[PDB]
């Protein structure tokens, strides 16, 4: 016998189970109205017993520990801050001098964009696709569009997820209207999108480009209504649940949106863009640090009437200070971050930037060793990304050795290197007056017809009209480059196949290279990462 009289059991009333840390709204098209970041949710909780005593002490339990304490015997009510995201089990516990009475727990879920509140991203591999681990030590990486998600039909839980080491988030934007974004208006709708997005931010800060595509657009596992998350962001937040080392980068600019880097000449403007990337990252939790697209410094990219030799500094402090600020945001979270860029692989903009002062703050470097030819012009045919000059123009300096040893001549550690890989060809068409029975000696009347652009073929799509017999395919053995031809019409289509992208694998690994990486994830079938996979040495 004892002596034992604990307090009548609480029943906990009905209420919100759903908290977020970081609020997103469903609803909204403009960045600074979208999310809402804040260092805590408020998570609240009302229980009731009937004839009990108020004298009695409070506690609220979530996984039997303690997030509250006060008193309410009989009917009280508590409010507390979270600050970690999961799913809890939340318990009222009253007590008085005998002892202690606990509630039928409740399952409270509290958001935060690291997914913790989320299961682990649910993934099958697709298509030639084969599973590999990541035992090289080399990256793999690749590039994964916010786009493809509309006709492309490629969710974040397409990606051949085991098979890579690094996931680029392409294209995170920098707010600007005319002249700060011109490069924009010539894509139809996405000068007007970013607007729409960077309505009432300051300019020269990053944002998103497409909100309804990154958050609230539905995906496999995130449909409810009351997600908090959904989209691109909200998938990449399930893909860390279920790799945790696997390292999901943004990339600010690229072609179209690296024009707002041209005013970083200007310390002010650059102090903003790069509190915005801490704001960024702490709000956005699942990425893993930086990728900076500037294409180019010293111009040359998509805006003709933008560039300096200046920008070669401006990069060069860019990345410090990027370093500084991610330092210190380790400081704070305690989490390791990475600084990466991609740059092109020409020795006309390589030259502009001084790599070896800039390579002291950055993990990788991600060698744009693609896009050397294409249909912007009809009469210089080769190439688009092998790895050697080929035998009718030995001289040729936009191969992926030339520029790569001409980025190492500079002084960059081999380590950093991460050599491109394309997943798609560009093409021409109507070539006509070749020698030689050489294609590209001749000259093109145009683009060839694309899958999604004109001049360029997914992959995916120039295999499966290799295998309908729609192609003479041929295999440059010297720059190690493959091609198709069709002598009837003049279509040539020069891309990455299986077999130069093992060859890239072994110049990687003989000139102990960081690796490869891909552009884009969804062009290809699984063969051509596959190559990289092998290329590099990774275990199946
Ligand atoms: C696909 O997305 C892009 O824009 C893009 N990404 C990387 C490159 C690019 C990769 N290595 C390069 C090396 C040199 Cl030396 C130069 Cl100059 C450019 C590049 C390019 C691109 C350049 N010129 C273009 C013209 C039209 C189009 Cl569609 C694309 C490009
Ligand atoms: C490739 O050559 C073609 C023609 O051989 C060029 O296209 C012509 O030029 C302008 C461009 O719109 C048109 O007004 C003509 O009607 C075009 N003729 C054709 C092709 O039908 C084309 O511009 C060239 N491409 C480049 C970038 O030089
Ligand atoms: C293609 O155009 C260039 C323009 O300079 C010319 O030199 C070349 O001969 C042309 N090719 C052919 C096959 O006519």
């Amino acid at each position: 016998y004892t002596k034992f009289a604990p307090p009548g059991k609480p029943s906990l009333g009905w209420g919100e189970r759903t908290f977020a840390i970081v609020e997103v709204n469903q609803a909204a098209t403009a960045y600074n109205q979208l999310v809402t970041k804040r260092d805590s949710a408020d998570v609240s909780v009302t229980w009731n017993v009937w004839s009990g005593d108020p004298a009695d002490k409070a506690r609220v339990l979530l996984n039997d520990k303690e997030f509250w304490s006060g008193t309410g015997g009989a009917a009280g009510s508590a409010s507390f801050k979270v600050k970690k995201g999961g799913r809890y089990q939340m318990v009222v516990e009253l007590c008085n001098a005998d002892g202690c009475s606990q509630s039928d727990a409740t399952e409270i879920i509290v958001a935060d964009t690291d997914g913790s509140h989320l299961p682990p991203l649910d993934y099958n591999m697709g298509e030639k696709n084969k599973p590999f681990k990541q035992t090289s030590g080399k990256v793999v990486g690749a590039y994964f569009v916010e786009w493809g998600v509309y006709p492309r039909k490629f969710p974040v839980d397409r990606v051949p997820i085991p098979n890579l080491t690094h996931l680029l988030y392409g294209f995170i934007p920098i707010c600007g209207g005319d002249g700060i974004n011109d490069s924009l208006k010539e894509i139809e709708g996405s000068f007007q999108a970013l607007q729409r997005s960077c309505s009432g931010r300051e300019d020269f800060k990053v944002s998103i480009h497409d909100p309804w595509a990154a958050l609230q657009k539905p995906q496999k596992g995130l449909s409810s209504w009351n997600e908090p998350y959904k989209g691109n962001f909200g998938q990449l937040m399930m893909l860390k649940q279920a790799k945790p080392d696997l390292k999901i980068l943004p990339s600010i600019g690229g072609w179209t949106l690296a024009d707002p880097f041209f005013f970083f000449t200007d310390e002010t403007k650059r102090r903003r863009f790069v509190a915005s990337v801490k704001d960024f990252l702490q709000t956005w939790k699942f990425f893993d640090g930086v990728d900076i697209d500037w294409e180019f410094p010293g111009g040359k990219g998509a805006n003709p009437n933008l560039g300096s030799p200046k920008d070669g500094e401006i990069y060069v402090l860019l990345m410090k200070e990027l370093r500084e600020m991610l330092n210190e945001l380790s400081a704070e979270t305690g989490r390791k971050y990475e600084l990466t860029s991609a740059i092109s692989a020409g020795w006309d903009k390589i030259q502009v930037v001084d790599y070896s002062a800039a390579q002291k703050y950055m993990d990788h470097i991600f060698f744009m060793s693609y896009d050397f030819k294409g249909a912007w012009s009809n009469d210089t045919l080769g190439h688009q990304a092998s790895l050697y000059a080929p035998d009718w123009n030995e001289k040729e300096t936009y191969t992926t050795d030339f520029g790569v040893q001409f980025l190492l001549a500079q002084g960059v550690s081999p380590k950093k290197i991460v050599v491109g890989v394309a997943m798609y060809g560009r093409g021409w068409t109507g070539v006509h007056g070749y020698k030689d029975n050489n294609p590209f000696t001749g000259n093109a009347t145009g683009p060839v017809k694309g899958t999604w652009q004109d001049g360029v073929v997914d992959y995916r799509e120039i295999a499966t009209e290799i295998a309908q017999g729609k192609w003479e395919y041929h295999y440059d053995k010297v720059a190690q480059a493959p091609y198709v031809f069709r002598p009837a019409t003049g279509d040539l289509i020069t891309y990455d196949d299986a077999r130069s992208t093992i060859e890239k694998g072994k110049y990687v690994r003989a000139n102990k290279l960081g690796g490869l990486f891909a552009w884009e994830i969804d062009a290809d079938n699984g063969d051509i990462l596959n190559a990289m996979n092998m290329g590099l040495g990774n275990s199946a």
